[PDB]
């Protein structure tokens, strides 16, 4: 399988997923319900992000987050060809 979708909360590596299929030079984020990743009870080494837009529609507030929010955009970056971790 691969992880390229992240909008049902728990389906997809930073917090569990991760130690299944990730390292610490690997990629991923979280959206629309995927969110809830960012407040589970483990690590990740691999750079992590929440779309913010979307945890904001989460009713989140921004120190919520134990990841760092960026954009859509910011999310884009990350891919550019390494069309593997999407969702």
């Amino acid at each position: 399988m691969a992880l390229v979708l992240v909008k049902y909360g728990t389906d997809h590596p930073v917090e569990k997923l991760k130690i299944r299929s990730a390292k610490a030079e690997d990629k991923i984020v979280l959206i629309q319900n995927g969110v809830f990743w960012a407040l589970e009870e483990l690590e990740t080494p691999a750079k992590v992000y929440a779309i913010k837009d979307d945890f904001l529609a989460r009713g989140y507030s921004e120190e919520d987050s134990k990841v760092p929010l960026i954009t859509y955009s910011e999310f884009i970056d990350l891919l550019e060809g390494e069309e593997k971790f999407i969702g």
